[PDB]
């Protein structure tokens, strides 16, 4: 017969690497805001695959774009041109108002590309001596799992046992304008990379005026402002980009995850000519980067966000989510925070009561969430969710939290 | 109306990064060994997207596996389980006879993972002091475009202007057993990563007995043998793995590209428990890594290679390709080399006659190939090609080469 949920866990334990400890649930089907496990049980998805399925699971428009293009052409590599890439590039650049886009597949690849961009620009344009270029990062950052990505992490889980590490990466505190200003005194600094809201750090929202201060400081000291919007971008926080909230324009913008609706690994690096064209032909690429199949689903994934006004929906419904969560007792829930539908709660963890245990009972009551820490639960459902669906989910959260 | 080929070039020039200089051809459709441009012209594909489409463009079995799964579930992330991953993991591990597999998306990600694996094992098992671990690479290597990947490159195009670089990466000559044996005297060396045939270096085939000498040297000095079979793997060279030719078993095997049939970015890192389980939960991952959609197409892509005996076909037909190419005049074609259907010719380049010009006239006569250097043309068509189709393609090569 068909495998049970425990059979699925057992099999992955035996034949799969041990690099995750997931919440025990075995999903076989997903549609919109809902997921179904192998036993048939229905759940509210309050993770959205880390904001990869902002448009909901298997959004018909994006599915059709995939199914259409697979019968035509899926991969020529970039050694030749394909008919689709140029259409996507024009679309996404005019959408976010940058000269050009460099297509990659995963989020970390977009970040790796941004580092190479910043460095190359730093040497060939800013005039930094080779190879003295620095890139500043904020403590609590997360932009992937490559050797370079974990070299700028302050999380021991990411970097411990994986050294030696990438030089030229400096770390300052997040949400700290004086600390940035101090760091940018060094003229060898080529760029500052930062998340408008830190996701994995636990939905850490910086004070109002931070993003504007960052922009101001960067421009002043001729330093590139890299905005990592792989998680916070694409309507998740209530706007096209989280930096739109302070009308800020970064030099480089990184997109990923929701850029495909969870149907294909597609990421993007947006910036203007004087930055982008520092990389000459043959000096960068990726086999699957810019393939026609990924492009069709990306166009469709972006069209869904615009057509269905999901940025507006995320903003209105987020307010309701946060206002209802703040009604929970202070001695149980310490804090509520976020923008739009990227939210998180902090719980008063004890030795015998933690975020994992809360998420297990959440699962039991029909809602899937992941703890990002022993005392932090993140709540981020797809942006297609309706208000009645949200309030039902809120009642499941209230029931579960108070049941302890 | 629909864009012309020149329109497609123009558009990408304006709105796309300048990180490639492709052969001027605008493909909109592909099926098996053939590609069609926007003007309707038919071409023999003698690149196979860098061996990503070993099974031919849009192979119906793989297309069906994709179309089927997209209606079900495409991405939960690894925060939860999905029903498909465990099935794929069991399949691929039993196929290549390793305990476990760690799933990633792109080829460079598989390599990045192998470095982290080798380092972690080196510290936690071998006993190397943190962080003194080294990884040896062969000159002329290519395993992607991350900061770490270009740090071990000997190609100035890859690394120039992108420093400072990753420490703990040492470089020795390819196809050099004494040079390896010298390098492994240092007990801080955790691993040696190498391609059984160097692809991007120009299909550089090492002398017989090299892979066996590498295995012997590694075992002796307690060093991990990493085999990068992202390009040479999966029937391309005539066997499941290029190392099968010398009955060698690496400690870590890297797969990619053809693992999906060009329908999805899927890569793999195969190794046993004592290496794999050095990475504990939460110490590594990727958002899209191991997603159910990529898994279904990967299973189907592997089933095609086996069912249609494409390794056998690549071996027989490759011989014919090389034997026919060697008939070309010595003063025009310097050398012919390769294994199976991964082949390349070296031409007697002059100032006014080069590999690019040869490929342009190739394109004109209905065959698509890319030069890997001013004097090297690579010939690698999909493994589904038939003998009559091959010989037709050979006549186009003879016609073009001799026409100068
Ligand atoms: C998830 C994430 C990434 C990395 O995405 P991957 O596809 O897993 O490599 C990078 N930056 C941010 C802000 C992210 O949330
Ligand atoms: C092409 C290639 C890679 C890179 O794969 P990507 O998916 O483009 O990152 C790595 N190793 C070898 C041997 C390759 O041929």
């Amino acid at each position: 017969g068909p495998p049970t949920s425990d059979d699925i866990f057992e099999r992955e334990y035996k034949y799969g690497a041990h690099n995750y400890h997931p919440l025990p649930v075995a999903l076989e089907r997903g549609k919109g805001i809902y997921l179904w496990d192998v036993e048939g049980r229905k759940y509210f998805d309050f993770l959205s695959s880390i904001s990869a399925v902002n448009q909901g699971h298997c959004h018909p428009k994006i599915v059709n774009a995939l199914k259409s293009q697979v019968d035509k052409l899926t991969l020529t590599s970039r050694a030749f041109y394909n008919n689709v890439l140029g259409e996507y590039e024009e679309y996404i650049t005019k959408l976010f108002n940058y000269h050009k886009v460099l297509p990659m597949n995963t989020g970390v690849e977009a970040g790796e590309t941004a580092c190479k961009l910043a460095r190359k620009w730093g040497y060939t344009v800013k005039g930094i001596q080779k190879y003295k270029a620095k890139i500043v990062f904020a403590a609590g950052n997360f932009w992937g799992r490559t050797l370079s990505a974990i070299s700028s992490s302050t999380d021991p889980t990411s970097y411990d046992g994986f050294g030696p590490f990438m030089p030229g990466f400096d770390i300052i505190p997040y949400n700290d304008l004086p600390a940035l200003e101090r760091a940018l005194q060094d003229p060898n600094v080529a760029a500052f990379m930062v998340e408008p809201i830190q996701g994995e750090a636990g939905v850490v929202v910086p004070d109002p005026g931070y993003l504007m201060g960052v922009r101001e400081l960067c421009t002043r000291h001729q330093v590139l402002f890299i905005a990592d919007e792989i998680q916070t971008g694409l309507a998740r926080t209530g706007r096209w980009l989280a930096v739109d909230y302070e009308n800020v324009r970064p030099d480089i913008v990184l997109l990923g995850k929701a850029l495909s609706g969870g149907l294909y690994p597609v990421s993007a690096v947006l910036c203007d000519d004087d930055i982008m064209l520092t990389i000459k032909p043959g000096e960068h690429g990726s086999t699957y980067g810019g393939n026609p199949l990924g492009c069709r689903v990306a166009i469709a994934a972006l069209e869904v966000l615009e057509e269905e006004n999901l940025a507006e929906n995320a903003d209105k419904l987020g307010i309701i989510l946060r206002n209802e969560l703040m009604k929970l007792p202070s001695d149980v829930v310490t804090a509520v925070r976020g923008k739009g539908l990227l939210n998180a709660i902090v719980i008063k963890e004890t030795k015998d009561w933690d975020a994992w245990k809360v998420c297990l009972r959440l699962r039991d009551n029909g809602l899937l969430a992941k703890p990002t820490h022993g005392d932090i639960i993140r709540f981020a459902p797809p942006l297609v969710i309706k208000e009645d669906e949200l309030r039902e989910s809120i009642e499941i959260i209230n029931k579960t939290i108070l049941s302890f």
